[PDB]
Parts: structure tokens; sequence; C-alpha cells
């Protein structure tokens, strides 16, 4: 059973903003999702320091990058702390309003979109090059969800009954067909690299 939601007004406006400004630095996604898995991986770990049992569901903390020419996607998987449906469907969106507010704010005062990541809401620079974007996610005392979105102003969250995670998120894109540079080798080290340099966590480039 899917449910289907609508994004709140000013996220909506602000994805919209992604879509349709011209703005040729897009490589920025990848930076933007990275440090969001960073965070993911910080929090399961610190809270694991208190209560180790929380790492039963996996000790490995780790970032995966996995192209897939055939299915034109990059996934990013973590092992971090994952995301409960109150956080996908109600609690995210609050703490993003006020911070896309702020970011629609500073773009008129002359910022960049590359600051999006200081707002909070970097997590929507993924449709600087994605046409539709899957997360499945797991958190420890919940269900796996599948949440998706090709915008336009509805989102979808389901009970996910793929391959278990046993924690974290996986963020598939499914990249527009202008943008497949972003399944090349070299492309993603050159990325990863120029603006990941110094994540604490092992990066794995998978290739094909
Ligand atoms: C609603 C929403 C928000 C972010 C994303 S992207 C995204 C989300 C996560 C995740 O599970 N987090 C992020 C974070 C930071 C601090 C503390 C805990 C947690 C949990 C990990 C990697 C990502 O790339 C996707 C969706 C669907």
């Amino acid at each position: 059973e899917v449910e289907t939601f609508a994004f709140q007004a000013e996220i909506a406006q602000l994805m919209s903003l992604i879509i349709n400004t011209f703005y040729s630095n897009k490589e920025i996604f990848l930076r933007e999702l990275i440090s969001n898995s960073s965070d993911a991986l910080d929090k399961i770990r610190y809270e694991s320091l208190t209560d180790p049992s929380k790492l039963d569901s996996g000790k490995e903390l780790h970032i995966n990058l996995i192209p897939n020419k055939q299915d034109r996607t990059l996934t990013i998987v973590d092992t971090g702390i994952g995301m409960t449906k109150a956080d996908l469907i109600n609690n995210l969106g609050t703490i993003a309003k006020s911070g896309t507010k702020a970011f629609m704010e500073a773009l008129q005062a002359g910022a960049d979109i590359s600051m999006i990541g200081q707002f909070g809401v970097g997590f929507y620079s993924a449709y600087l090059v994605a046409e539709k974007v899957t997360v499945i996610t797991k958190h420890n005392d919940d269900e796996q969800y599948a949440w998706e979105s090709s915008a336009g102003g509805s989102f979808t969250v389901r009970t996910d009954t793929g391959e278990p995670m046993g924690r974290g998120t996986k963020v598939i894109l499914h990249l527009k067909e202008d943008q497949t540079e972003y399944l090349e080798e070299r492309r993603i080290k050159e990325i990863v690299k120029k603006h990941s340099q110094f994540i604490g966590y092992p990066i794995t480039l998978f290739v094909e």
C-alpha cells in the first residue's frame, strides 16, 4: 500500500527552483548527499556509545557509491542511523521550511545554489541531476520504508519489501538523460576528491 503526500509549499517552491534555474555546477549534489550520509553515520556512532545494542543491526560504518549504466542510476548507500516514517512524512519537512526560506532569501541577496547545505536542505540538490529520487531507509525499531518523488509537488512512502538493509539509507538517483556523466568512474572520483576529501568514513566507489 502506497501513501501519497504533498510537499509543503515552500519545499515544492525550492524543488521547482532547483529544477528550473539555469545553473551549470550540478556536481555539488554528490557532496550534499555524502554529507548527509556522514551526519547519519556520526549519529548512530554517537548513540551507540550509550546503547551499544543500536549496532546490532550492523557494526560497519561506511558509504558506498554504486553506478549502474543500464538502469541509469547512481546509488549512495550508508549504514547510518536511518530515518523513521515520522522523519519522512512530517518532521523533516518542518525543519526544511525554515531552512528553505532562509536559503530563498540568501539566493536573492546574491548567494549561490552551492550554499544549499548551509540551510539544511542539501538533499533537494539531487534534483539538479535526477528526474526521480528513490530513498530506501531503515531506522532501528521502525520498518524499512521507500520514499520516492519525481517532484511535481508530491512524494510517496511505502513499507519496503525489497532487500533488507539492516540499518541505514540508500539514495537511488534516476538520472536525467543528459546527466549520465555521473555514472563514469573518472567523473565520480573527480567529484569526491574535490568536494568530499575529508569525510571520516570509508567511501567505496563501485565500478561495473
Ligand atoms: C526527507 C529526506 C531527508 C534527507 C534525505 S537524504 C539522506 C538522508 C540520510 C539519513 O538517513 N539521515 C540523515 C541525517 C543527518 C543527521 C542525523 C540523522 C540523519 C538521517 C542519509 C543520507 C542521505 O543522503 C532524504 C529524504 C527523503
